[PDB]
C-alpha cells in the first residue's frame, strides 16, 4: 500500500446505515481506499460488521482509530489520528499512550500510519470533542502543516467536516508539504467540488455526501481519476 | 545532516554557567560525539549566543536544544526540538513547535532540525514541574511512551531523569521496543562506571551537570563509552 499514489477516498461512518447495494458500489467504484471512520460514539460491533462487509473487495480497507474500544483486527491499514491543534493532550498523545499500553502487541502486527489532523471548521462535532482551536488563519494552518512535516507524518489531514474549506488555505499547505501526503476532507459532495480541491490536495476525502445523495457523491471518483 | 544514529556520547552544557579556563575546549575535543547547549528554567538569547560562538569553532557538532523560542539563535549545526510526550500541557507537545513555525518559518527551513521525543521520568525535578509532565511512571508507561514516539516518527526518544540515575531496567526495555529511533538516556551520570553501565542499553548517554561539579571525572565518561 502507498498513499502517495492515492487520489480519492471514501470515509464511511460505522455509526450510520448504508444499503449494502451502495456499500458494494462504493468499494468497486475506483476509489483508492474505503476508510472506516467514526468521529465518536462508535461501537466495536459496527466496525467489525463493516470490516467483514468490505474485506471481500480488492480495494484497501482502512480503519481510522478514534477510540481504543473500536480497534478491530482484519483491516488492511490502520490510521491513527493525531489532532495537532487540540488544546487537550489526550487527543494528541494521551489517548495514544493508553492504547499502546494496552495493545502494544497487536500494534506490531499491522501497517499503522499516523495522520497529522488539522481541524479548521470551528462548528463541527469533531472540533468540540477535541477542544480544538479550530478557527484558523491561513498562516495558522500552514504552520501546523509545517509541524506535521517536521514531526514527519505520512499524512497531513486538513479537516473541514461538513463545510467546504478555503481553497487558498489548501493551495499553500500543499506548497510547504514536501514529504507528507495532503488529504483534504470537507464539503465535497459532487464532481464540480471534487475537481476544484483535487487540484491542490494529493487526496480528497468524501464522506457525508455518501449519505446525503449517494448518486452524486459517486461521481467524485470519476471526477478526479476519469 | 550529521547522523545521530552513529553517536554514543554527548555532553550537555548549561548556557547559564561557564566553564573555568580551557575546560570548554577540552570538553569540545574530548571524543564526544556532540556538545548540546540546553538549559533550565529560562534560558536567555544572550547566553546561548555566547556559547554558540565558542563551540562552533570546533569540528564536533554543536546542538541547540530549543527549550524556549526566545532562545532560538542561528549558527548551530542542529536544533533539537523536543515534544514532552508525557506533558499535560499541549504547549509542550506541539503548541511551541507551531509557534516557532508561525514566527520563525524561514529560519526553520534554513536549519537542520530534529524532533526529539522527550519522556520526563523523574516526578521530582524542575523539568517535570515546568512541563506539567505526568512524571510518575512504571516501566509499562515508559515503554508505551516510546511506542508512541515511534508511531509519531520521531528520530530520538529522550528518557530523562535529571539529577538522578534512572531505572537501569526501564532503559533496557525501552531500548528493546525501539525498532527505528535512537535512545538518549540522560540522568545522574557523573563517572566512568555509571556511564559504562547505561551505555549498555541506551544508544546515547548524555552527560550534563557532572561537568560543573567535577570536570576531570565527567571527562572520563567518554573513554568509558568508546
Ligand atoms: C485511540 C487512539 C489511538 C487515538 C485517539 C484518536 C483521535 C485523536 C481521534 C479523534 C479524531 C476525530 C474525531 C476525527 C474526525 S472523524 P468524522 O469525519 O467521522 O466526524 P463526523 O462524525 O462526520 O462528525
Ligand atoms: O463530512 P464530509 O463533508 O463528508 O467530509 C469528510 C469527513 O468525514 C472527513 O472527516
Amino acid at each position: 500500500y502507498d498513499v502517495t499514489e492515492w487520489k480519492h477516498v471514501f470515509k464511511l461512518d460505522p455509526n450510520k446505515d448504508l444499503p449494502d447495494e451502495q456499500l458494494e458500489i462504493l468499494c468497486e467504484s475506483g476509489t483508492d481506499a474505503v476508510i472506516i471512520g467514526g468521529s465518536d460514539g462508535v461501537t466495536e460491533d459496527n466496525v467489525l460488521r463493516m470490516m467483514s462487509k468490505v474485506r471481500r473487495f480488492l480495494v484497501p480497507c482502512v480503519l481510522e482509530v478514534s477510540a481504543i474500544e473500536a480497534i478491530v483486527p482484519g483491516f488492511d491499514l490502520y490510521f491513527i489520528p493525531s489532532v495537532l491543534n487540540s488544546k487537550n493532550a489526550d487527543w494528541i498523545v494521551g489517548m495514544h499512550q493508553k492504547a499502546m499500553k494496552e495493545y502494544g502487541e497487536l500494534m506490531s502486527m499491522e501497517e499503522i500510519v499516523a495522520e497529522g489532523y488539522c481541524i479548521a471548521n470551528p462548528d463541527c462535532k469533531a472540533a468540540a470533542l477535541t477542544e480544538a482551536d479550530a478557527d484558523l488563519n491561513m498562516d495558522d494552518i500552514v504552520a501546523y502543516a509545517r509541524v506535521s512535516e517536521l514531526l514527519q507524518l505520512p499524512i497531513f489531514y486538513l479537516e473541514y467536516s461538513g463545510v467546504l474549506g478555503d481553497i487558498e488555505a489548501v493551495k499553500k499547505t500543499k506548497a510547504v508539504l514536501e514529504t507528507s501526503t495532503l488529504f483534504y476532507g470537507g464539503g465535497i459532495k459532487d464532481a464540480e467540488t471534487a475537481k476544484q480541491y483535487a487540484e491542490h490536495a494529493d487526496v480528497i476525502v468524501v464522506g457525508n455526501a455518501v449519505y446525503e445523495d449517494f448518486d452524486r457523491a459517486l461521481k467524485t471518483v470519476a471526477a478526479v481519476k476519469g
